[PDB]
């Protein structure tokens, strides 16, 4: 029992971990193989970062212009190329470290594990989930450039996120491992701004059931509701729409608790009107939206 | 920008787990130098575990009633002996990915990276308190015994807890890498509870200094307090007391935001006398005590 926001165990991509350098600037590359991939924009001076041409930059440099540092061994570059907003430096050695791995490109309300790094050296692992607008709310200072976010589902690493920069809101944007943004950000200082973020619906209702598992049943209630009539008042509170299969990826846990999907949603919709009146659900007197069902059957049981 | 429970990056610690086996229990141990380090109730059954004879239970088994597996490799266990309710198991190969570490005695407050395991695999690192009341608010199924609890001071690891059981609210109970019970709990099935439990204060008032770093600026206010004064207080609402060694401990944070500890103090006597009248700190509508002073400064500063 208990319930907590549980990260991966990091110690497959801690291996992985290295410093970027060029010119002045340093950040964190991730060594897979014998390519180490980092955001293109470690070849941006001062003056370079409201509108990079980053064909033109790049097109200036040589391999040895980059520096690659894996924890005292300098790693020699001899091969550069860019991929999206991707920089793939070729590198003489395989990462003897390397663990099984993929890249995902994953949807908002999916979790991962973030592994926060400093001129390539791991400071901390914390838990965070894609937000419906496509930003991250992670812990992230100068410095974090190049930080990556993955899931460890068996013994195989999914790489889902690097992180390129921090919005004025104080949350955070980045790629897919193809160096794709999340969201309709541009790795430039141009002014940006984040959407209004939305709670994401069918991560609360997995997390009402996590309480229900877990032996809490006080915010439950009589009634049912069709899934439009959930979604008219949900909208009123700025949660998403809750979809059929958002409806279906519940059904396992509705099989579990014996509360099919919609009566957890009319429990909900009393939540919102209710607040909790003093009490807590998993120690929490907010409602919790960065847990998915598939991280509420792994925890639980 | 930015503020998140972290855990300590793990993988130093996850190089150290292996699976150990007695009979038809399976748990989790430390292996470290040439000794796998776990709790003595594996060598338990059920009725055993009622009223266990921790001596008598073990001079009946021999070394190779202990299997011991590291990944795909079985370890030769070559001795085997009890210190307090932890089970050394010397073994024929010292550990080749054993970190520079230490075993330390945490102090109420203070907090942990806990590194879930079942049977000998690592499952999920999370960040736990020691609470006032000696248990820890950790999330552990059936198999998670032998888990372990550590911090990383440079690039030492300090353990410092041992899964051994679930109290009945749920909370959890171990032991120092010594095999010393935190709190005064046993390791038996009798009727065992969690005392009532008490606020961190100086976690408390760490937390809100770190979301005054992060913007988050509402809740202060023009008036200062004193140490007694404000004592009177958290004693009426659960808290612990504040000392002049805790003022001290957040004199940085203090110096860095301008606010000093005494007049954090009187937004928190606010914050408990009024409630938070709808806002959040941080994300949260609960006053949060799982952070050090320590934690927020690491955090708000970038150490690696
Ligand atoms: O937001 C950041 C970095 C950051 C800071 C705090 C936490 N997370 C990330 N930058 C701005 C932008 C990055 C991509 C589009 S705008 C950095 C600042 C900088 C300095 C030297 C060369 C390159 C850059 C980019
Ligand atoms: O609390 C636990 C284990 C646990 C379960 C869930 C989460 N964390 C830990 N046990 C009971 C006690 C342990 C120490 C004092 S009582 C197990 C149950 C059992 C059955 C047969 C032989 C040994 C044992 C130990």
């Amino acid at each position: 029992s208990g319930f907590r926001k549980m990260a991966f165990p990091s110690g497959k991509v801690e291996g992985c971990m290295v410093q970027v350098t060029c010119g002045t600037t340093t950040l964190n590359g991730l060594w897979l193989d014998d390519v180490v991939y980092c955001p293109r924009h470690v070849i941006c001076t001062s003056e370079d970062m409201l509108n990079p041409n980053y064909e033109d930059l790049l097109i200036r440099k040589s391999n040895h212009n980059f520096l690659v540092q894996a924890g005292n061994v300098q790693l020699r570059v001899i091969g550069h190329s860019m991929q999206n907003c991707v920089l793939k430096l070729k590198v003489d050695t395989a990462n003897p470290k390397t663990p099984k791995y993929k890249f995902v490109r994953i949807q908002p309300g999916q979790t991962f594990s973030v592994l926060a790094c400093y001129n390539g050296s791991p400071s901390g692992v914390y838990q965070c989930a894609m937000r419906p607008n496509f930003t991250i709310k992670g812990s992230f200072l100068n410095g974090s450039c190049g930080s990556v976010g993955f899931n460890i589902d068996y013994d195989c690493v999914s790489f889902c996120y690097m992180h390129h920069m921090e919005l004025p809101t104080g949350v955070h944007a980045g790629t897919d491992l193809e160096g794709n943004f999340y969201g309709p950000f541009v790795d430039r200082q141009t002014a940006q701004a984040a959407g209004t973020d939305t709670t994401i619906t069918v991560n609360v209702l997995a997390w009402l059931y996590a309480a229900v598992i877990n032996g809490d049943r006080w915010f439950l209630n009589r009634f049912t509701t069709t899934l439009n009539d959930f979604n008219l008042v949900a909208m009123k509170y700025n949660y998403e729409p809750l979809t059929q299969d958002h409806v279906d990826i519940l059904g396992p846990l509705s099989a579990q608790t014996g509360i099919a999907v919609l009566d957890m949603c009319a429990s909900l919709k009393e939540l919102l009107q209710n607040g909790m009146n003093g009490r807590t659900i998993l120690g929490s007197a907010l409602l919790e939206d960065e847990f998915t069902p598939f991280d509420v059957v792994r925890q639980c049981s």
